[PDB]
């Protein structure tokens, strides 16, 4: 089968890359590397140094001889989008390539138009091409767990079975997101859905938990494969942060109370579940949803965590309160159902002793590399501006 | 108090801000005036001839010695937008500055990306302007009674209180549009529900239902301020449509079964209600939503009402089944909610013979100049392609 993975430079995106290759799918990489372009402008860096996407495909070829098909462009750029699908033919896309932060989302007017217009132009780009070019073409879209916020019942798998006024029906799960950002895959999804009843189109919309760790198998095979491992208070994550903030001596960001509560997962399962997906099509016409993660987390628990672990490596690790750049619930209620991709086969990598072991050697010894200046928040949900900032 | 209405020379728009003038609201108009441009490349013109913005506003004047200020540009374009937004100061926003027609956002890819960048991009700069400049400005969006669907139970007024395993909540009502216009108002709704709550903003979100007539008090004072009044497939909407196709002797353009649902409002209660949203303000992080028709009715109600007052007048009116060109539901429960205008005062124009009467006397007089040709759509939903058609 071949895989066209849209965003293929980037953290989900490479290692999702490799892996599709390893397990023989024909596949190709579609990408404007803004993201890297991002670093440069904001002054950030990954943890690991990186090789470039030209590097990391020729080092691919050069250990197993297989070759990832390479199309570099901006896909809100139909032009470009739409040779690349004649060119390669997909018979799944895999669409990683959007702007993903939160705290860049909300920097300033700019940024959060920048990030609505890239992603949700970007999507109808792709649902035309699939439509006009391959419209058998299975859509594997990452959406995000953010879309549901944080209600007072539990979260669905994308749709809810309602009983309003003596009558039932089963609707799409009402959404509320918390930033420019994940308003913008709220878009996205209802976007998709309504293609795939008026078109036919077949989708899966992965609303993933937030990914840790920085490698997999096909990733730690030489150091041009080497992922990336962001930490900055931008593009970095939760644990990935807190497992950095660590190995530095620096103590863990907790922001607000740290009762948000959220689902996580091993990057090594981000690429498992999409090859599930890309396996186990949807069908012509239907709007699959999965809730991709494997565990439930609150930021105080990793906090925990990260503590207990980072003493077994003498790290007498600290924990701070940061006033909350952000507007979100610190205490709340949550209980996200996730049985779809457990039932076709999902075969977890739980949350370790091991894998946080792991990790924190990992940054300890690229510990030099990194900047501390990047470790505290600077972008207020509630401070954001029209003037573009630098 | 100050009211600043985007989308002004349009049709619900120009309509609107007469009536606030009258009043005695300090008016301003922002339109870029591209609903006209649309008229001149799809080969579209409204039944009546309506006059240029300026001398619409200059007629007024001269009329009532009131000044309606205008600012023509794109509210994309923020710098336009702040400094139209510094210059007026209003303390009231009225957006109906959007690409409102379902079928021309599904002509091709062009138009349906145009009409989620313009809609959803427009409205976020409109947030910003708002909380950068004049953070107390209340935000009256016109949202889309289609932003619903035609689910099997209630619609309610924006939210629904749900039990779900044991738990209750009240949420967002789940959104099912069925076109890319539908899709933007969604996306625009969402948007702004979130910065009411992370900025404090104070908005009201009008799902307004179709609007039929072309009479409002304003508007017939005089022929240079006529309102616009539009037949075409692409623009105009079922009843008045049909009440066009009486008079020219056009059978009535039925699409598909018929059965489909929808509220629908006299123009003179869209001023009216507006007028209401204003007076009647949401309190500093509110978002209010409001649905915005007085009866439902269906495609082949309409088409009997019409039949029946067109006899009164003798035009023998005829009916046609024309193959659906959308993808909708034909038969479907329909029960929405709408109370929370009435709750604030609003004296409904509920529809009558007098306005049948009215509306089709009005359509027989410009009867010469209905271009026939535009009558039956040429918009497929699922034909949609990507080559921009001419
Ligand atoms: N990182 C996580 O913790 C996490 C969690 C859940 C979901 N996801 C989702 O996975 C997806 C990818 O995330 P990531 O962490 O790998 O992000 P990333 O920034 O590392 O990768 C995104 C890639 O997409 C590319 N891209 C962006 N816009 C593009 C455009 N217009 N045209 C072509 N390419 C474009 C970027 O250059 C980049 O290489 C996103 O949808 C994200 O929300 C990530
Ligand atoms: N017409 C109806 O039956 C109906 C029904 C329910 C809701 N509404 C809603 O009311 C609003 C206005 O509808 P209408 O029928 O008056 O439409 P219209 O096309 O007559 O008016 C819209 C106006 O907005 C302007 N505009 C569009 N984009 C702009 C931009 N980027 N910058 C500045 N100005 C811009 C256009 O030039 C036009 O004058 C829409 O949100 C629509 O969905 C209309
Ligand atoms: O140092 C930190 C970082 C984050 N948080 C909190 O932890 C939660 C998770 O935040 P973070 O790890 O930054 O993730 P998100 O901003 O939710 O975004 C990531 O995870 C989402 C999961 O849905 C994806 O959609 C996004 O693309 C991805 O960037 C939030 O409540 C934060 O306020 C802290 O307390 N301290
Ligand atoms: O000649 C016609 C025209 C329409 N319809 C049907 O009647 C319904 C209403 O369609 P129409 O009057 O075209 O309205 P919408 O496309 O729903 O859009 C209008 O009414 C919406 C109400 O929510 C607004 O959001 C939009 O901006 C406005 O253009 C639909 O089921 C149509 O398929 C017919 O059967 N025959």
């Amino acid at each position: 089968k071949r895989v066209m993975v849209i965003g293929g430079d980037g953290y989900c995106g490479w290692a999702t890359a490799l892996h599709l290759s390893k397990k023989n799918y024909e596949v190709c990489i579609v990408d404007n590397l803004v993201r890297r372009l991002f670093d440069h402008q904001l002054g950030l860096e990954s943890l690991t140094p990186i090789a470039s996407i030209h590097d990391r495909i020729s080092r691919w070829k050069a250990l197993t001889g297989k070759s990832i098909e390479l199309y570099v462009g901006d896909i809100c750029d139909f032009e470009f989008l739409a040779e690349s699908f004649k060119s390669f033919e997909p018979d799944s896309v895999v669409h990683f390539g959007e702007q993903r932060s939160a705290p860049y989302s909300m920097i300033d007017r700019s940024r959060a138009v920048y990030t609505q217009h890239n992603n949700v132009i970007g999507t109808l780009n792709v649902l035309f091409a699939i439509k006009e070019f391959g419209e058998e073409c299975h859509l594997v879209k990452l959406g995000t767990m953010g879309e549901y916020g944080t209600p007072n019942i539990d979260i669905e798998e994308g749709y809810i079975t309602i009983t309003h006024n003596g009558r039932t029906d089963t609707l799409p799960y009402p959404k509320q997101a918390s930033s420019f950002y994940h308003l913008s895959k709220v878009h996205d999804s209802h976007n998709i859905a309504f293609t795939c009843k008026a078109w036919g189109i077949r989708a899966t919309d992965l609303n993933q938990g937030v990914v840790y760790g920085v490698k997999t198998d096909e990733t730690e095979m030489h150091e041009e494969l080497r992922n990336r491992l962001d930490y900055d208070a931008v593009f970095g994550t939760a644990l990935n942060r807190f497992c950095v903030q660590a190995a530095v001596g620096h103590p863990l960001t907790v922001y607000g109370k740290g009762g948000q509560t959220r689902g996580y997962l091993d990057i090594r399962d981000t690429v498992q579940c999409v090859e599930i997906a890309i396996a186990n099509p949807a069908k012509a016409g239907e709007f699959r949803v999965f809730n991709q993660f494997t565990e439930q987390f609150s930021v105080n628990e990793l906090a925990s965590l990260v503590t207990k672990a980072g003493s077994k490596l003498g790290l007498d690790v600290k924990k701070m309160t940061v006033p909350n750049p952000r507007v979100e619930a610190e205490e709340h209620y949550y209980n996200a159902k996730h049985t779809k991709l457990m039932e076709l086969g999902l075969e977890p990598h739980y949350l370790s002793d091991s894998l946080l072991d792991s990790l924190l050697n990992f940054a300890v010894q690229f510990k030099d590399r990194v900047d501390t200046k990047q470790i505290m928040p600077s972008v207020s949900w509630k401070k954001i501006g029209v003037k573009t900032k630098s």
